[PDB]
């Protein structure tokens, strides 16, 4: 409705459309129908085979796309031959600049001007929604992640997790889906007595509003010292455990005001802990919990155990021998002894509740890669339990974060403590650079860009490996880092310099001929590379994807800043360049929100 009409205006026929390609919204896509649908007929080979055989080049210089013919696999061909001869015979005609053959590979090239007249003007009119694509139609999805739990520390796995879920959701997003972004906090368990008797003893009720986050987390270290302090032969019964275990006693019972406390300690958490998750730019449909676990999932879970044959005692606690299915796995517990339910049970029906709550077609989990074997194994029972939504569920891990317990004493322990620390330590990092500020609000950019610093370092790599939490690499202003775009967005932002409604206006009809320097024809090239960037990523849950396209975007614009001058230029020229230069900053700028940050744009 804007790509393909362009195709009309510039009276050029549209490639057979490949099913589920979207070349209205993706210009590699159209790109990829063409190449099949000619590619296919001078080989015999279907498009439907060609459409998805053609792989990103490792460097723009050995072209935009590229098939390893042997994968097409054609029975008795020499690829290194077919590569010389397609190559040869293959028409570019209107779409590409050439195409070659290397070895076993043949390789195309993007027609760049084609490029320029469609990309530019589409990225500038659909601004935001650039990257966007409806490969999915009605479909929801819920995407848990963060999850800490009250009162204990807020550590660098809930960090991670909270990164990563944030990109997630928005990912899904711009993908199409329906997303239910979940918090599920850990707010249950005899620890919480425990706590609602240590609040009694040392809590005050005006420091819980003031700080509910920092003060539960207090009054729980303080009320178990003296669980230790005791323990020997000391009533127990009005003892510190006692209490705790008899407090607790409100799972069973109801108000009691043994809730009303409770209730009161996870809303005034909920309430703060809003407010730090929206530095992150992440706004929570739903805060749930292991306490919000519905009495009858719970119950008919440990039904359905049984019903099916799954269950075996063993020490007096109940198993699920999940070896027969998976020898990775093991002999999990479902009930101990004293009859209580575990974590493991908690999240079994926690997922039947989302269910037939919201009857997702996907649910993910943000969870560390330290409970993967937690995860495989109520996904396994899950499945055993006869529930077919079982294979829609997954688990998106990470490794972890090392030797960022900056609290000299232990642990990071308070998410908000975290941003601040961060905050402050880019402050000052400011204050070392007088070449970029400059600015009138010094803790406000601080916070962003700090903010950014954190987000771009946690999803460089991927998920899985360990990574250092560095904190002199992470916030320079020097390497690939978050600062780096964060400045970099500014200087092209700044480039715009001021673009009324009519100015953007004219950029779509400037005169993108006038871009025939390499240095643009590279920018223009990765520009329309941003939907299928998206696309790959959803595909592997992986943000370096972004993380990198993002730091080649800025590195080629900065090349450009060198030779594509704005201004003393003919007003034809500078036009088109900064059309060119509006294009990449909203891309850029799409995708630093899509990863959570927050683009520094009012000095
Ligand atoms: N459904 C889940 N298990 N979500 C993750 C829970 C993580 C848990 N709150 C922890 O601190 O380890």
């Amino acid at each position: 409705a804007n790509m393909i009409s362009q195709l009309k205006k510039l009276s050029i026929a549209e490639p057979a459309v490949a099913k589920d390609s979207h070349p209205d919204v993706n210009i590699v896509d159209l790109m990829r129908n063409y190449i099949s649908q000619e590619l296919s007929k001078i080989s015999g080979v279907d498009s439907s085979l060609i459409f998805p055989a053609l792989e990103w080049t490792n460097t723009m210089e050995r072209g935009d796309l590229l098939i390893p013919i042997p994968r097409l696999r054609i029975k008795g061909a020499n690829p290194k031959d077919l590569a010389v001869q397609w190559a040869e015979k293959f028409p570019c005609g209107d779409f590409l600049e050439k195409v070659e053959a290397n070895g076993p590979f043949i390789q195309f090239f993007f027609n760049p001007q084609f490029l320029a007249k469609l990309v530019i003007p589409d990225i500038l009119t659909r601004k935001e929604d650039y990257g966007s694509c409806k490969l999915v139609e009605n479909k929801k999805v819920i995407i848990e992640f963060s999850s800490p739990n009250i009162a204990k520390p807020f550590h660098a796995g809930h960090l991670r997790s909270t990164i990563i879920g944030g990109f997630l959701a928005n990912l899904y997003e711009k993908l199409g889906w329906e997303v239910i972004r979940m918090n599920y906090l850990g707010d249950w368990g005899k620890q919480f007595g425990l706590l609602a008797v240590g609040f009694e003893r040392y809590g005050n009720e005006e420091a819980l509003v003031k700080d509910p986050i920092h003060h539960l987390f207090d009054v729980y270290v303080r009320i178990n010292k003296d669980i230790e302090e005791e323990g020997d032969s000391i009533p127990l019964e009005q003892s510190t455990n006692g209490k705790a275990r008899e407090y607790f006693k409100r799972m069973e019972d109801g108000d009691e005001e043994a809730l009303k406390i409770w209730k009161r300690f996870r809303e005034f958490s909920i309430e703060k802990y809003i407010d730090t998750y929206a530095r992150l730019n992440i706004k929570y449909d739903v805060y749930s919990g292991e306490s919000q676990v519905s009495k009858e999932s719970m119950l008919k879970a440990i039904d359905l155990f049984k019903e099916k044959g799954l269950t075996h005692e063993d020490k007096g606690a109940v198993l699920i021998d999940l070896t027969k299915f998976n020898k990775k796995l093991g002999k999990a517990i479902v009930q101990k002894s004293d009859g209580t339910t575990l974590y493991l049970t908690r999240d079994v029906g926690a997922a039947m509740d989302r269910y037939e709550k919201y009857h997702f077609d996907k649910m993910i989990y943000v969870i560390a890669s330290q409970q993967d074997l937690h995860a495989a194994q109520f996904f396994e029972i899950l499945k055993q339990m006869g529930f077919e939504w079982a294979k829609d569920l997954q688990h998106v891990n990470f490794g972890m974060v090392q030797g960022m317990s900056t609290r000299k004493g232990t642990v990071v322990f308070l998410d908000n403590i975290l941003e601040e620390t961060k905050e402050k330590m880019h402050e000052v990092m400011k204050k070392n650079e007088n070449k970029y500020a400059q600015i009138e609000h010094p803790e406000e950019v601080a916070d962003l860009v700090g903010i950014s610093a954190v987000m771009i370092q946690d999803m460089q790599g991927k998920r899985i490996n360990n990574y250092e939490f560095k904190w002199e690499r992470m916030l320079s202003f020097e390497g690939d880092t978050g600062p780096y775009l964060q400045y970099a967005h500014s200087r092209l932002r700044s480039v715009e310099r001021n673009a009324s409604g009519i100015t953007q206006e004219k950029w779509i009809n400037a005169d993108f001929s006038l871009l025939k320097e390499p240095a643009a024809k590279l920018l223009i090239r990765l520009l329309g590379q941003y939907p299928d960037v998206l696309r790959n990523a959803i595909k592997t849950h992986e943000p370096t994807t972004v993380v990198t396209y993002l730091f080649k975007l800025t590195h080629q614009v900065s090349s450009c800043y060198d030779v594509l001058w704005v201004a003393g230029q003919t007003e034809e020229l500078a036009t088109a360049r900064l059309a060119l230069y509006g294009a990449a900053r909203q891309v850029l700028y799409n995708g630093m929100r899509l990863l959570g940050l927050t683009p520094v744009e009012r000095m």
